[PDB]
């Protein structure tokens, strides 16, 4: 085998066309289904799996009542192949209550975090063997992710932050190469907040538009040079903006360069990407709520400051119902990587109250350069018959 | 590897002997098994497997009732080894209320189709990864075979229609050569309503005996050639007839040339094969509801206009149980390339409505040069014991 | 990869090791596990794998009620690697209420029947495709082994039967090579009723103790000469004679030519081996029921007629609790190829009567030149704590 | 493939990361899990698999009730890839109620043990297949590790006990060299009560930190040459001392030399190894009974008596809950053999009596030369939403 070096064009896609959908929840009333969130998708030349990282239980398990926490020591990282739902038969590949898996092209790497959150350590698993490990550095919930870490030749580059949800954060970027930490990069250019990025290659550098919980709706962008190790930061030039809460597309704005401070203190992790001057991308179709999700094409959103010219746009999850946690993930075609993403669709708990538990199925649409309809893929489970 | 080039001849068979069965729903009763439609089979070189179109849920999920609609957001085509139930730990290769799959004889090719009725897509994911789309043409329920596409040197086709269920529909045949479509052809020859073909390699062509909801008994036949895309098409000359509901033995006809307009607005998924001038074929034992289910062979019925010379039948479901849906499927033998089906047995609403639910278990004969006895083997399931 | 051809001296064995156990009973009161029957295991060069013929059930379905019946269309060849018990993702590699299975040394070949007792089929699938077919010739319950047929460089001979239980039967040996039946001969020899056969290769042949449900405690002996297609038979020499019904150990004879008519109508599967003029042999510690199961050495059973001189004893199963069926199985050694054996410990209906289900769960010794103790592995399943 | 020959410096690690934990316990409150006891993890070179003893049953079968007996005929060696649960699709890898399991770098070698405690056998299940086997000595409960044995070049070496609990004991080590016993050696050294040791390779010879039943609370050391099937044993110079129950920091003492008589008559399975003159160990936090469990360097420890100069501790189980047996296991880095453990948390009887169940969940770290946080990873199963 050989690396991934990812030299190849992106595709020049027209919209995005259906690619897995599990049901998990829809099951869980009917068998024995992990209760798992922030999840993710990966694949390695040949195939993709399936991330989450499960409560260490079952919605039927009484064990699921406060699934709602963020951290517990049973917070173990699953993986399946894209498409199979997480039964009984799935595998805890490390402990860890925030991730990002990558596959250099040989093995697969996985950066799994546990422990308190004001000291907690950070577990580099590689080809099966744990390579290296790393302690919290701002002693403040050392997290990363919750998408897939990019490799380029060798070196993966995952970007983690420690520091406060709401406040001025230390985000690095790590350059583990093959398990071992290589180099470690502090954070450049103008973000503000740098929060659970999603990560894509861009030959012969990485880009993430990530997330911001201080003061912004728009979109961070932190660029790796994988050259020379080195970093730079900005935000998106879209007007439409992408983050939740948000103010609203006749009211936002942004400008590339500053948080736009319009509703910031939030968050929701997300995806984008480029294309000349143009910027694909999707947010919630609520912009208080994490209901439905959209995406669209915004002509001009990546090189100019608050564009809202819109374009291309399609309904993923309608309105009536919930959204969350979203990233990017990309597959080598055979002249071109193609981009694709999933749709975290969160139950139970805050929101829904009916139940105890609060887990989430997926969804994942690819790019697509053909041509496709219109249509709503939603959670589908109906909460009145839901266990608890 | 090489590509499948089917070049073989077709081989020389006295009969059907068993194959397959899944009891699905007898073990439904008493495991976490999935709730499926419209099944099939296929097998790439070395073994096979078994499709079907779940509906997101099992059968003790309360999410069961209502599981006769045909189409939801939710339904995802699963995928096991031929023998193996669709227990939860089942993938769920891609989103689609009708699909097709092949194996060129290097990778799998899944036409997955999801969204609105009116305006639906069509995925082409190849070897894992989604190559191309295409979206609804005549903008109604854009569907396909539910049965496996072939494929011949490295184009599969797939034939799809979208219309109207009782008139006039846009059916037309894709090309998709290795996940990208490299070529459309509408549909050509006499045939009147082509839907859910069961096609077949016929070296150097693909032959397809199909359904006719609009005004026919009597099934369309599809023969594509794939030396230049072409297309022709007419029906079975066949007088016996294979559809339901159809007229009855006596007075029943076909010409090979037109729908017969007896009984013709209905349908049902069949099959059947040339083999010289005659025809081995199958329907269901009833004319007017889908139980039980018989093959034989029409002497002569393949060139001859309305011949009801029969031999060779054998009752595979017996006519005091349910049937229903029923492709075919080839699989290449050390010499010839030997001619299997399957039966799709169907339970719950609408015939039976003890029970909230309809699911349905398969059974697999497959073409046999040796002897056999005779024999029924249904469902199984008790519907007074069964869940709902 | 070659085929099997067996050509290595039989290891000189002191007893029997402990190898395999499944508790399936003990689970199925705990979960989703199969309700079979006539197990049996095989092992392909590499490894091992555990058959059984399903009742289309699980114990937990309504279903199993009644399931002391033997024939149903339901009935399923389960496959399991040994040690994996059969849980709902066990796949049902054909139809058959009666098999055998081999690996000739490049793919399986599974004799798989079904259908009415009075015209049943038989079919020969082999490396997974369906290679060819027999009818039943007497016209009544074609049956076969319920162990695993045995191959020798590309031939693999099973031996069935069809004829009356208690009463002449026409038995026959087939030598399906790679699928396709290249022979039959019917049965040679003394033997008045071969019934399951249990065989080994004993290069370059193929020898069987049988079973005799006419008139004979004795064990029937089917030599099959692999050079030229013949065969030969006669029964066991020994004295101390291994069916179920029997005499007793004092009163209990036999010749090695004749059924000994010592309670005859009757019988268990069962098997045995040479080794010298030796006999390595194992029954029912009950002589009128299935009860505990024993094996020992015969100093001369083979060779001498009526022999009563035992040796090398060895309580596998006590005689309190349940045992049945039982078969050989040998595995190729680095040096020799080594003899195993399984037991059948069937559990339900008849003998006992709280439950209504009929299922059994299996433990397997092999042969061992080195030490060991004593022991009893009975199910262990508590009758009280079962589902019906 | 090669052998095994361990070649390679052990790393010099800072600490113990995080690596595996499988919430067992936590699931089986909600999914048809094994009921397991006395666990081990072991990897062949590309990955990691878990071992463990279950009770021939799951947690909701009533046949759970009296789970804590050690040794029942059902107990079987359970066998999942590292991070699996024991769901109904494990396999059952050999008869078992006492067990070590090594990998030679070409196969896996299995020492399983079942029978009487009077007299008991035990196979040596080698590439799948039985090639030897041994029996009773001592005519009582010939048990062994209970943690993995390890190979060099070809043999594998696993010591094994046969006398009596609290007093003298015959122990011996055996040289199964690929399945087949090529040497026994009594133990040598001044040790006075090997039990269930906990071996690594230190190239070119095998090193044990066991237990001692008798009168120790300071753990014995069997070193075995490789070189010449030679045998030396003492007991570790660390003052701290680690078994259970122990006296305590203040008052515990060791010499390297003889039993401490310290609480001695008692133990639980621990591991520990060298590094230059210092000794990396692990005990439970308490040091009377096996609640929490703690690890530390102890500068000195290895070479000098009674040295209770400790360092580098960490909570791996918080004190407030309950631990259990403990082994090692190593893995071959791509520079130097690394160092792990692994902690059986055990849940029921005795200890806790609302249930009736006795079962196991397991957590692992590993070493590491990185950084790391500080956490305490429990069990986390809440006994009252616990079946029975
Ligand atoms: C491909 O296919 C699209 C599908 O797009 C998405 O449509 C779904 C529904 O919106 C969405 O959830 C799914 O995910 C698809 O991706 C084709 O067009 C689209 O489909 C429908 C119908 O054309 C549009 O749906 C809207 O939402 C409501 C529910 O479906 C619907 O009621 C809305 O219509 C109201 O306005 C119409 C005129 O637009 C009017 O006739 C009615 O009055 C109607 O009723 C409301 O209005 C009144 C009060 O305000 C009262 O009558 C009554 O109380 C009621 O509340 C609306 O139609 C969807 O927006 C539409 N367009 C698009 C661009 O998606 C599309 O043909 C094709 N496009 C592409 C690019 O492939
Ligand atoms: C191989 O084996 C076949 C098996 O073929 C199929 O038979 C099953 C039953 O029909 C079918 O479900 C299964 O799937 C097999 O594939 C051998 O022959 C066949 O088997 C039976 C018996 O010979 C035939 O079955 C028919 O269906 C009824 C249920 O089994 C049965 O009652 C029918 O018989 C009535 O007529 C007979 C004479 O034919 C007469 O004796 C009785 O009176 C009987 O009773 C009814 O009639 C009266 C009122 O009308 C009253 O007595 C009473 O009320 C009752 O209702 C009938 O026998 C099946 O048709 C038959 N033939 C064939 C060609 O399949 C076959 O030997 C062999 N063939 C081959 C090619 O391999
Ligand atoms: C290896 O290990 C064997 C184990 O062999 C098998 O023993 C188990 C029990 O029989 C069997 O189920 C398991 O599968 C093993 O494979 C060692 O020896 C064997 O173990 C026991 C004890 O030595 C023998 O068991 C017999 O069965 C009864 C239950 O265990 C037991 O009660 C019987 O003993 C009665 O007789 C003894 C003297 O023999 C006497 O002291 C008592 O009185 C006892 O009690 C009954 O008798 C009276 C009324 O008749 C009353 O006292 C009271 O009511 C009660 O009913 C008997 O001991 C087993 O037979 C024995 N021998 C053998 C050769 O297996 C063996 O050491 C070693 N051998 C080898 C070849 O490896
Ligand atoms: C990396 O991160 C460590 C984490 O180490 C371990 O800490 C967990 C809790 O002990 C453990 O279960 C987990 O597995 C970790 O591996 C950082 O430091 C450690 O964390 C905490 C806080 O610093 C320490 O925990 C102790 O245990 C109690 C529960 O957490 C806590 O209440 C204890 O504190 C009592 O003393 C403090 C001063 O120490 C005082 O402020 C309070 O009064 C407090 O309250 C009790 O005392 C009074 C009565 O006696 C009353 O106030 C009241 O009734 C109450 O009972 C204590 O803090 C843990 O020991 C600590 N240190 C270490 C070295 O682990 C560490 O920063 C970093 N280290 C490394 C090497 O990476
Ligand atoms: C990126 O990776 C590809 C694959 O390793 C490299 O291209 C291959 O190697 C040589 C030199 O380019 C050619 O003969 C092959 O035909 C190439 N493979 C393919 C599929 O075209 C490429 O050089 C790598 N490096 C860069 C900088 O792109
Ligand atoms: C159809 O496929 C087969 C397999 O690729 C081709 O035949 C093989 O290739 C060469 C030339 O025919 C022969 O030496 C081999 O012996 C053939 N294989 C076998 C199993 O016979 C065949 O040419 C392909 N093309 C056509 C048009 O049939
Ligand atoms: C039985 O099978 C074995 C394996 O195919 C044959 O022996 C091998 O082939 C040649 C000729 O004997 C030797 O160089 C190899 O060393 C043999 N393999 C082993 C493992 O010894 C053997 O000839 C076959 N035929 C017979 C009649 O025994
Ligand atoms: C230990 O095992 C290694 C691997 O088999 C042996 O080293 C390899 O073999 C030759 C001779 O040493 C070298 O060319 C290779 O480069 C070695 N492999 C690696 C990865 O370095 C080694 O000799 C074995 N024996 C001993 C005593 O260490
Ligand atoms: C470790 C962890 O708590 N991850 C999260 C997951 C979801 C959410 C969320 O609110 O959806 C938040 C966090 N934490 C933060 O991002 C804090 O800035
Ligand atoms: C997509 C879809 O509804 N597929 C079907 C499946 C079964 C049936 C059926 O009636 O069994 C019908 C359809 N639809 C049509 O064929 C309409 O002409
Ligand atoms: C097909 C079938 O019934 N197999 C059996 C299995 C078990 C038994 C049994 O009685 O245990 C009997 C049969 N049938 C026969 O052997 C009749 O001679
Ligand atoms: C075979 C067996 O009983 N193994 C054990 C497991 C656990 C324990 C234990 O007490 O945790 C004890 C034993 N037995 C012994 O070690 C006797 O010295
Ligand atoms: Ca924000
Ligand atoms: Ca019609
Ligand atoms: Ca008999
Ligand atoms: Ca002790």
């Amino acid at each position: 085998v050989e690396y991934r070096n990812w030299s190849k064009p992106q595709c020049q896609i027209t919209g995005f066309a259906p690619f897995s959908k599990d049901n998990s929840i829809r099951l869980s009333a009917g068998g024995d289904i992990w209760v798992t969130r922030e999840p993710y998708v990966s694949c390695d030349p040949v195939k993709c799996y399936q991330f989450a990282l499960g409560q260490g239980t079952t919605l039927d398990n009484k064990h699921s009542n406060d699934t709602v926490h963020d951290r517990i020591p049973h917070r173990t990282l699953l993986m399946n192949e894209l498409g199979v739902p997480f039964h009984l038969g799935t595998r805890q590949v490390c402990i860890a209550w925030s991730s990002s898996s990558c596959h250099d092209g040989k093995a697969w790497l996985h950066v799994c975090i546990t422990g308190d959150d004001k000291n907690a350590t950070a577990s580099f698993i590689y080809d099966g063997r744990l390579v290296d490990s790393i302690g919290s550095w701002s002693q403040n919930i050392l997290r990363t992710q919750e998408s897939e870490c990019v490799c380029i030749n060798g070196t993966c580059t995952v970007v983690m932050t420690d520091g406060s949800a709401s406040g001025r954060a230390d985000t690095r970027i790590l350059f583990i190469e093959e398990g071992k930490i290589v180099h470690i990069s502090p954070l450049a250019g103008s973000a503000q907040h740098v929060e659970e990025c999603s990560c894509y290659p861009r030959y012969p550098g990485v880009r993430c538009i990530c997330r911001d919980n201080w003061k912004g709706s728009n979109r961070p962008v932190v660029d790796i040079n994988m050259e020379d190790y080195s970093i730079d930061s900005s935000y998106v030039c879209s007007g439409l903006v992408g983050d939740t809460p948000r103010n609203d597309d006749r009211s936002s704005n942004s400008n590339c360069r500053d948080p736009n401070n319009e509703r910031g203190t939030q968050g929701v992790k997300g995806w984008a990407f480029d294309n000349g001057n143009d910027l694909w991308m999707g947010r919630t179709i609520s912009k208080d709520l994490r209901s439905g999700y959209e995406t669209f094409k915004v002509i001009g959103g990546w090189s100019t400051p608050n564009s809202k010219s819109q374009i291309n746009r399609q309904v993923i999850v309608d309105s009536d119902n919930r959204s969350g946690y979203s990233g990017i993930f990309s597959v080598e075609g055979k002249s071109c990587i193609n981009r694709c993403f999933y749709v975290e669709l969160i139950r139970g708990r805050k929101q829904e109250t009916r139940v105890w538990w609060t887990s989430n199925s997926i969804v994942v649409f690819c790019g697509t350069s053909g041509t496709y309809g219109t249509g709503s893929w939603p959670d589908g489970a109906n909460i009145n018959f839901m266990p608890i």
